[PDB]
């Protein structure tokens, strides 16, 4: 298990999302769902011109999980995945830059409903979320666990549990007044709301 320092910048936005009081945060939703919709395109584009790339699954969609025993809403999505150096890198680099630019647009008036605007949406998720887990696997490396707490560090591991082929699972441990979405109708309800333009299939997972 390693542990690593979030660049700065990463490191302030995190703690302002996880500590600000906002009103919209069901946007976080949207964001990943984005997410997920790119890793997908991405995965897809390497296909075109190269079939193995999808010895892996050739299923590409988004699945919504919600779990009301461990309080935790999942999304998971069969994308290209993270090789363990894009993982450490991607949530230890590009932030440095879009988390600080997103920082001075906010200062400079947007609210945080624009976080996508800048690259960075992912940390959204601390809106509604005082930790968040991420597991990926890419054609190429191995399934690995990423976690942080925006204490500051975040840590990065060989995820041991259940293999996945290919994609990025990302587990949101919900706050404790945040288990509202967790509620089938309220998570269908955001779906529809934002992101009824996703070019893939979306399944929610009902209890
Ligand atoms: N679903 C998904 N697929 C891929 N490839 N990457 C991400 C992803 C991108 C990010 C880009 C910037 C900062 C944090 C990120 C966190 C994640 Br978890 N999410």
């Amino acid at each position: 298990v390693e542990t690593f320092a979030f660049q700065a910048e990463i490191a302030q936005l995190m703690s302002l999302i996880i500590n600000t009081f906002y009103s919209n945060k069901e946007i976080f939703l949207r964001e990943l769902i984005s997410n997920s919709s790119d890793a997908l395109d991405k995965i897809r584009y390497e296909t075109l011109t190269d079939p193995s790339k999808l010895d892996s699954g050739k299923e590409l969609h988004i699945n919504l999980i919600p779990n009301k025993q461990d309080r935790t809403l999942t999304i998971v999505d069969t994308g290209i995945g993270m090789t363990k150096a894009d993982l450490i890198n991607n949530l230890g680099t590009i932030a440095k830059s879009g988390t600080k630019a997103f920082m001075e647009a906010l200062q400079a008036g947007a609210d945080i409903s624009m976080i996508g605007q800048f690259g960075v949406g992912f940390y959204s998720a601390y809106l509604v979320a005082e930790k968040v887990t991420v597991i990926t696997k890419h054609n190429d490396d191995e399934q690995y666990a990423w976690e942080s707490s925006a204490g500051g560090s975040f840590t990065v591991r060989t995820d041991t549990g259940e293999p996945m082929g290919r994609g990025t699972k990302v587990i949101l441990h919900l706050k404790e007044d945040q288990t509202e979405y967790l509620e089938e109708r309220r998570i269908k309800e955001i779906v529809k709301k934002h992101s009824q333009f996703i070019g893939y299939p979306i399944t929610l997972f009902v209890e």
